[PDB]
């Protein structure tokens, strides 16, 4: 009945029954003879459609717990192109721990029905993921999931709860880094996870109290603060990120664009089943690393970074800054080619955006 | 060269290069084109004549970390009366790890030689513990790891840096639930980590950059300004900690003290080799927990929680509240009568703590 | 060169050059052997294409300063319907500090000259004014001060620097209750001011730094942050704005309707001159109290407060909140009739709101 | 019946009664449909034996508060060797506002006596005053401003409320900058204002209300917490304070010493009947400006700036900072020589900082 933007303003327990206060106290405290971070909790679940909520001190801790829900000899199968945090967690932490891993390309779910074990417990799936913004489809992972007994988790941080509900489709349990967008003004480290399943939480619940990964008291007043303007800065960047890929599909100097909106995209059709707008980050092809620099040193308003989610558009190239540690034909075969660029859309003005990142391809 | 007192000033890296202020400014930021906390690890390697210093998001982030330095099939020793956080995180998450975990009273170190196992890796010491406050032989058990390739860890909470340095017996690595004495106002949930060896360090900055469960830079912030008084305030409440036990031994209706001050507590002569103070940390017997809800119900200056190293003294009853879980014979086996009272001594008025706690047992 | 929602995210300096954090850290701290504040007070100077910013710990505070700028047997002239925190400061404080005070109607430019007194030496306008939002010429009463050699001053928080650029006018000091839409989120209390003129700049800083109303840096940096929002919310806001009056002039139980927006608005095409976009605040007619009263506890997402520039839709009744001290027939010729209801538009969906306050007025 | 130490834990109201939480929540809000101010407060008032408690964002806005509890006409009259904030304020503000200042010495009470006129309102006394450390009789100071219908009021700075409570004394308003000795720890910019007179409590209300200089919640909560440790601070800063002097004393490179505790000093005997400790700041002769230049370059524990009341010891030279705008000859009449230091002393260890500063004077 509430509409998005009502909700973001609206849902979830965001004032103060004692004094009145519309916002949040902060509850800098440790005894009680936490309820600042219990309403950002609140927040997350209201978001997701969830009936609980948890705060973590980064996404990679609330990536930490969840993998923690398995034993020793359990199978996690994830979509193949994992990377960064998650990736190396899974990797180098917790195969030391006996938890088994199967990279898996779940843009065809059949893969996911191939790739299953006797040992196999949990389905974890980005959508859309990192770089390529490669497409899965959220429900029918999760009737797989369903159906073999498999908990179903989905890294919604792309997407936001305000373009995409995993739970509403089905799934076990949806978490982020609200390090992006959520709070969105590159400033809170936390990560985030709702679920609706009473046991799963209670299974969180545990872990989180025993490895103890909390998000601190102003950081979670600062990530609710965030949250607040979550629809109105999503829908500016959706706006800007249409006007871009025309843009770009459009340049000379420009070759393969990388996006979900983009009707030749695989599954396009599902993404647009599964969610009713667009995620902020798109990568393209210019000619080569050279091209790549120049095209960097030639913008006004996007910056030079490797963050995601933030108010300023954000640029970087994959090969030399989040991937370069793998070999390089190995990054060819993967798609991330040297002149690969990836942008983080920004809040800036629409036109200012499209004609700085044109000005910059036409130097090339 | 510098005396304990001008250390905790001076010591560490806790101003601003770049503008001169005498405060660390705090770094709510996640994106550079974080130095709060790199400041209050350099305190605390600073204070434990460490190389490197680690803050976590809690004391049971900061165990949990350490633990995690293992892999599946992995053995650690531990004292036999680990509780609380710590007993519960290693029994009941990393076991489903295939970490293998066993309690020993090291109150006799040869203890230690015989739970040796082939795959033993660490061995893990608090001293004093709760809640009887058992004292372990530090510099023997860095032998015995030394000898046996054992990364050695002490839990050094109870006794802070200020009195008791781990490092400098030889131990590997040494650790705070900083949530106690350190940050000292029942305002900030952390742990904190020292250790002078390089490898070490390393397999621990990998850790926590890959599970996540860093410390947030406002805690940082009040964490460092708590430290600021640490000496102040152990050196008052190790006032008032002589003073009350005085008090307790001569009190008709006061059973036995525990306490390392103590002369006839086991292994009073060890505490004094390696500390030069005392933790503010005193258990005690009264007749039953009648006798134990009257007492509490007397005092004027002690609040009852379960919390310590607050500014405000706290009382409890460890039957009743953190212990009240295990089997009511076996509470009587470990020695956790129903009259057992602890207590944390705060800041107060020293005559003020004396004088309330007597009028009190004498309502008894 | 910059559009205005570019000139949010990458105007004034906001990022730290020691570190290269893109947010600017927060100086807690009194002593160097405040760069937050500054960052604040560069931020609203570039907003206003003003030289110099200052930032206070309220609005008040703001015009406490601005008016210390004078002398015993100076006078002031006012905007005839300032009320509120200026009203009371001006004429229970200032008038005990010899500081003379004349109301003047400033909707007709021509009130001003005729008010002008050879003690005069400041004119202080707010446009548009609370709560009927009277417009005043701003251009006209900038080249009226400047003929006669008054400071002039204009209170710029209804329209915000997103709107409305009092110093691109001719103005010489321009000021908000940063309290309401440049925070934007009910969370910080705080005034700021912006002046190109070098010797105003300086008797202000003397005069701030003299009397010490000053923003503290926490505060300093949630300011901050709210502007970099402020464009979108406003957006959102005038959306919403258009709509909601739409629905108010067609609605049988409404009467008049107070907005610059509407055409038949005192002052209309003024407003239309110097400003390009309109407040969230409205005003209109009830029949009665009991109609106030019932509309107010028949909507679902307006909040009952004072207060205004939310995140939140606010909604009260002046002449039973901000004017209850004044005599009913004088609120009757001021036209603060006991129908009168005011609304603080939030950033809520415009659907939501427009049918939320229809069906609530069709309840009465 | 609580001694001094307890009633810095215990008074006022700290805790959280919705919650029990042990520290007052940060109300980072600014409308309810402030507590963590209103705690400090209930502090202060009940540190100083007060009623009423006033929390302003800077110690030059409490005097700033206070001085408009009069009107245009009124006089006031304040010890000789006021300067810096006050000085500064009342003569190149207030005075343009037709308040008349007299600056008297009223280390002889008769003084006072003299200055009376018929449109004398106020007495503002502080002692001990700055940099000489002259002591005023606050009782009979009292007394004085009884029988002539004066306002009376101690600037406590100097000597905190732990040590000297002048509303015990009979003075209407006792006031403090408390970005010195009550933070304690170089972090919170605050003034602070109590009395026990209603109308006086309203009136400052009023005034506070009407020009907004409030302290923000943040800096509250820093307030009350650094509050806590002050008995255990001044108690360490008094222990230097005593040997640092018998240092001074007995060195050759020293000449006269000014600390109330030295028993030639003027009012010494007065200073003990009006306060049970010492203040931190001690100044002293070397032989000429070159000599105190070498002094502070040969220290190592002395941080040299011009703030005091921090946890590190602070050291400089008031005719060249402070009073460096004095001319010279004047300088010399009264007593601000080109060789006088000063220093703050903190909480480093008492042997440490006696030993410091003697090598240091040795290279003399």
């Amino acid at each position: 009945s509430m509409n998005k933007k009502t909700k973001l303003i609206h849902g979830g327990h965001t004032t103060d029954d004692y004094t009145g206060a519309v916002t949040t106290p902060i509850y800098q405290t440790s005894t009680y003879l936490n309820p600042t971070r219990s309403s950002v909790e609140s927040v997350i679940a209201a978001l997701e459609n969830g009936k609980h909520g948890f705060a973590f001190s980064s996404g990679v801790a609330a990536i930490s717990a969840v993998v923690m829900l398995l034993d020793k000899g359990d199978h996690i199968i994830l979509n193949s192109d994992v990377y960064g945090g998650t990736y190396r967690a899974l990797t180098k932490v917790f195969t030391r721990f006996g938890i088994e891993v199967d990279f898996v390309d779940t843009t065809h779910t059949d893969s996911i029905v191939q790739a299953i074990r006797p040992t196999t417990k949990m389905l974890f799936i980005e959508t859309p993921s990192n770089p390529l913004l490669r497409v899965t489809d959220i429900k029918k992972s999760a009737e797989i999931a369903k159906e073999h007994g498999l908990i179903s988790v989905v890294d919604n941080t792309f997407m936001t709860p305000y373009y995409q509900n995993p739970l509403d489709l089905g799934i076990d349990i949806v978490l982020h880094s609200a390090t992006k967008y959520l709070g969105g003004h590159s400033d809170v480290v936390a990560g985030l996870v709702a679920t609706s399943d009473d046991k799963l939480a209670e299974r969180l619940a545990f872990i989180s109290n025993s490895t103890g990964g909390i998000l601190g008291p102003q950081d979670s007043y600062l990530l609710v603060r965030g949250i607040k303007t979550l629809g109105l800065r999503m829908e500016q960047i959706n706006r800007s990120v249409i006007e871009i890929i025309k843009m770009l599909q459009a340049h000379p100097a420009v070759q393969q664009v990388f996006h979900p909106s983009i009707e030749s995209h695989l599954n396009h059709d599902v993404h647009m089943a599964q969610a009713d707008g667009h995620t902020g980050v798109i990568a393209f092809e210019v000619k080569n690393t050279e091209s790549a620099k120049q095209l960097i040193k030639a913008t006004s308003y996007y910056t030079l970074a490797e963050a995601l989610g933030a108010v300023e558009s954000l640029i970087s190239v994959p090969a030399l800054m989040t991937h370069a540690s793998i070999p390089a034909d190995i990054r060819a075969k993967e798609g991330i080619t040297d002149g690969l660029v990836r942008i983080s859309v920004g809040i800036e003005d629409t036109e200012d955006l499209v004609d700085d990142l044109k000005q910059a391809l036409d130097t090339l």
